[PDB]
């Protein structure tokens, strides 16, 4: 008996993007509800939005003027209720994102800190620096900003640095004061308060900073990776990410969270976004005393797996997840969001379908961004429309080396202007130019698609193999990635991904002891001929280049576990 999101599919909606619903180009609340119902029919247990709340944009939401406000385009907190409404009809959960790091520069509490407001003087992370030789400023430390350049920004009227881990729109919030920890549970409470079943949690790495000593912040060493002074992957991160306090404050915010899920047996989660080391994702499941988050992102996966990676890179990015996550925790396969370029534009658009059906059948928790259940691509844009602020602090020669808005273009729901977007004349971000023959409505008719592939797994995955079998993985050559996952007395899934070009026989029999002469196809990618619900010799079928197969054998019968 699993909870709802133990097996959980998870989707991301990025809601300036989804559906317009009243003409102005911009994706909005009342748009996200019209298509919750798609959601739920392509098989989808959670929907997290990305931030919707008052934000100047500067890091298109990510830079909040008011927690507790909805950004007036996108609605207002009726636009929210229906949205929670509709989810709470469908049994879709409905996710939010969190940003505790920072506010914007724009919100009331860091205007009232830049003038020493008492309440509010030590909301945020300030530092005089040092006068140094010349007349010159010195910042308190070597930090250097996630977007580039100090972390340190320097406030005439304050006549201090306030801390900044990312954008200086986005000044950091100081966590050592209790006030603040206090402010930013309740902003918690206000939307657990009105329904919603949990948190995506923006950067939980950079929360804490290591402490002043002696009236000095501790510089980072060099990491010998870059040469570069203003990439943030010049220093090691010993004092800006990683603090044993931002693990502490992630188990509050869940002890938070647990008190409204002893009020009604529907248990609030956690999802945390952490690029950071392995052991350091892991530590935010929780410790030997407290829970964390149940789904910090795998992202050991997807900032290792790139376009060249063989199938055997492959399998050591999964193994290492599995051989470094706890017994007592569940698996979570993310290889998109809004921060990366689109799966099949990053890692190969042959391998749109080898990859949908690893995520949707590895064990547990399977997360889609949105699109990439219709195989959407990147669009280039040009740097006039171009609007991401990590774009636009680059130049027009290379700004689409830092560019993220690619992947942020308009779902593409139809052949209809603006793929059925928008009405307006104008889309916030341009829709990519391949929509007439790249869309739902297309996908939803053809015979095979990514659609129906997609489809057909967040279905499959829901039998009980799939949901209670156990995982074995074997490697064939560099580039055969065969694992199998079998259920006692019920039956035994064999999912093959050919990474290479080359096609290649299975040869099962010299991989798994596990006879079976013949298997039942299940599902495999758009361009395997091979028909579905067929039977194949496990041994002398040829699986395709870049293409993956799921296979099937029963001892009984394959329920959906509900
Ligand atoms: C794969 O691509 C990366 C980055 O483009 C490159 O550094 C690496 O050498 C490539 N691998 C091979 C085997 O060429
Ligand atoms: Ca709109
Ligand atoms: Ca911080
Ligand atoms: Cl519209
Ligand atoms: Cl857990
Ligand atoms: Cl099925
Ligand atoms: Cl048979």
């Amino acid at each position: 008996g699993l909870d709802w999101w133990e097996h959980g599919n998870f989707y991301q909606v990025y809601p300036r993007s989804f559906k317009d619903s009243d003409g102005d180009g911009i994706g909005d609340l009342d748009g996200v509800t019209e298509k919750l119902k798609y959601l739920k029919d392509i098989g989808m247990d959670g929907v997290w939005l990305s931030p919707i709340f008052s934000s100047p944009m500067a890091d298109f939401g990510y830079d909040i003027s008011n927690f507790r406000e909805i950004q007036t385009e996108y609605g207002d907190l009726d636009a929210f209720q229906r949205l929670s409404d509709k989810c709470k009809q469908l049994g879709l959960h409905l996710i939010l994102d969190f940003v505790p790091n920072h506010t914007s520069d724009q919100h009331e509490y860091f205007k009232k800190s830049v003038q020493k407001d008492e309440t509010y003087k030590d909301f945020y992370v300030w530092h005089p620096g040092v006068h140094g030789p010349n007349n010159t400023k010195v910042p308190p430390s070597n930090w250097i900003s996630v977007f580039r350049g100090s972390s340190w920004e320097w406030n005439e009227e304050r006549q201090e640095f306030y801390l900044h881990q990312f954008l200086k729109e986005q000044p950091d919030l100081n966590y050592r004061n209790p006030a603040v920890v206090e402010e930013m549970k309740n902003v918690l409470r206000y939307w657990l308060d009105r329904g919603v079943s949990g948190f995506r949690i923006d950067a939980v790495p950079y929360l804490f900073e290591s402490d002043i000593i002696d009236g000095r912040y501790r510089n980072e060493p060099e990491s010998r990776t870059t040469d570069d002074p203003e990439n943030p992957a010049y220093l090691v991160h010993t004092q800006t990410m990683d603090q044993p306090e931002t693990y502490d404050m992630i188990y509050q915010w869940r002890a938070v969270l647990d008190e409204y899920s002893k009020t009604d047996n529907r248990t609030r989660i956690m999802m945390t976004e952490g690029y950071t080391s392995l052991p350091k994702i892991i530590e935010f499941f929780g410790n030997a005393t407290a829970n964390g988050a149940q789904i910090p992102f795998n992202f050991e996966v997807i900032s290792n797996v790139k376009k060249n990676s063989t199938g055997a890179d492959f399998a050591t990015y999964v193994k290492r997840w599995l051989d470094a996550k706890p017994a007592n925790r569940r698996s979570n396969w993310v290889l998109g969001n809004h921060d990366n370029n689109r799966l099949g534009s990053r890692l190969g658009e042959n391998k749109i379908d080898l990859y949908n059906i690893a995520l949707q059948t590895l064990p547990d928790i399977a997360v889609t961004y949105y699109g990439e259940e219709i195989g959407m691509l990147d669009q280039w844009i040009p740097w006039n429309e171009t609007v991401d602020p990590a774009a636009c602090r680059s130049d027009e020669a290379s700004y689409s080396a830092y560019s993220r808005d690619p992947a942020r273009t308009p779902m593409q729901w139809d052949s209809g202007k603006n793929a059925g977007f928008s009405k307006a004349a104008k889309t916030w971000l341009p829709v990519a130019d391949n929509y007439k023959t790249l869309n739902v409505k297309i996908q939803d008719r053809a015979r095979k698609s990514h659609l129906k592939i997609f489809k057909k797994l967040t279905k499959y995955r829901k039998r009980q193999i799939l949901t209670e079998g156990d995982i074995d993985i074997k490697v064939s050559g560099e580039n055969l990635l065969v694992y199998k996952r079998k259920v006692d007395k019920v039956g035994y899934v064999v999912v093959a991904l050919n990474f290479g070009t080359e096609p290649v026989a299975l040869g099962l029999s010299s991989l798994f002891d596990r006879a079976d002469q013949r298997m039942q196809v299940v599902v495999s990618s758009n361009r395997v001929s091979t028909p579905d619900n067929v039977w194949v010799d496990v041994d002398n079928y040829v699986l395709i280049g870049e293409s993956g197969i799921v296979l099937q054998y029963l001892w009984g019968k394959n329920p959906i576990v509900s």
